[PDB]
């Protein structure tokens, strides 16, 4: 064997902060063995790349923002999630402002972009970092936990009180071994609530957010003309969050991720005490890919 993966080519995109209202270009291109995924801020001179790892994540309450200095990457957790779902391990991520662009909410357009592109296996074996021992973390009534598990799992509980969610499923679980994160998954937009959107304008926050690239709910429905993708398409953009964050670990998981009402902060939480406890992991390349319990698309 299971080797490295990078794109093939490069890939450009266009695009609206969800949070910023900024127009941004952003470019993904090809990167050597062991690079990881770095972001570029092009805007700046010089140039600021913050690697997507734990360690460079700031204090955020809204998206996973990576912090360099007073340099920042916001909403980084839609194309980390793209790149996760398709084992892409070292890219280099160039854009020309603050923000990831938001595209329609969700990871469909960034997995797109990237397989049309297609991936290139390098001379060089993929680290995973395997679950070894149970990790929880705890705050109040959310939960984010590592489990052992022989493959890549990821279930997640919500419980908001709204009309929309109490007559929709809050709960979901999915095994990328055998489910398809492109089909199952990476369509999933993220969601607003009316009451919010209003305020966080005035705060000068969701300056991009639109029908286009969210899930806009008031009291009783969701707004968008379309509706929704898939019937628990909230709990679904959850479990899309999670495995953004989860790739901040700096290699693919072999184990389980369960989140009760988990979030950006708790789930950043979790990859810190899973860090610092070298017990409850290791790392483990695959000589033989036939006999790994995780499997890829061919590049
Ligand atoms: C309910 C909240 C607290 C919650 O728990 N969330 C969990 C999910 N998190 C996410 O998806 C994270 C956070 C986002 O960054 C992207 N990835 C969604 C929701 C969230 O954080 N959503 C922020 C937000 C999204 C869209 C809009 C919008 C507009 C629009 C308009 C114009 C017509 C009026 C506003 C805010
Ligand atoms: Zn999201």
């Amino acid at each position: 064997m299971i080797k490295q993966r990078t794109l093939k080519n490069i890939i450009r995109a266009t695009g609206v902060g969800l949070h910023s209202g900024e127009k941004v270009y952003l470019t993904l291109k090809p990167a050597p063995v062991d690079t990881g995924i770095v972001f570029s801020r092009t805007d700046l001179d010089p140039v600021v790349e913050i690697p997507a790892r734990a360690e460079n994540v700031g204090e955020t309450t809204m998206s996973t923002t990576l912090v360099k200095g007073d340099v920042k990457v916001d909403t980084v957790e839609h194309l980390l999630s793209a790149m996760a779902g398709l084992g892409i391990d070292n890219a280099y991520v160039e854009l020309s402002a603050s923000e990831v662009p938001i595209m329609d909410g969700s990871a469909g357009p960034f997995v797109f972009l990237i397989q049309s592109a297609g991936l290139q296996e390098q001379e060089a074996a993929k680290k995973f970092i395997r679950i070894k021992r149970e990790v929880s973390v705890e705050e109040g009534d959310k939960r984010a936990v590592f489990v052992p598990f022989d493959g890549f799992k990821v279930s997640f509980e919500i419980d908001f009180d709204h009309p929309v969610f109490r007559g929709r499923t809050q709960q979901a679980s999915v095994d990328f071994s055998s489910t398809s994160f492109v089909k199952e998954v990476s369509r999933a937009r993220t969601f607003g609530f009316m009451r919010d959107i209003e305020y966080l304008r005035s705060q000068n926050l969701a300056l991009g957010g639109s029908v286009e690239n969210a899930i806009v709910v008031d009291e009783n429905r969701v707004l968008n003309e379309d509706g929704l993708r898939y019937e628990d398409e909230f709990v679904k953009h959850k479990i899309l969050d999670a495995i953004g964050d989860l790739y901040l670990l700096g290699n693919s998981l072999i184990g389980e991720f369960r989140g009760f009402k988990s979030g950006h902060a708790l789930n950043n939480q979790l990859l810190r005490t899973l860090i610092a406890d070298k017990d409850a992991w290791e790392v483990v390349t695959f000589e033989d890919a036939r006999t790994a319990p995780i499997s890829y698309m061919r590049p």
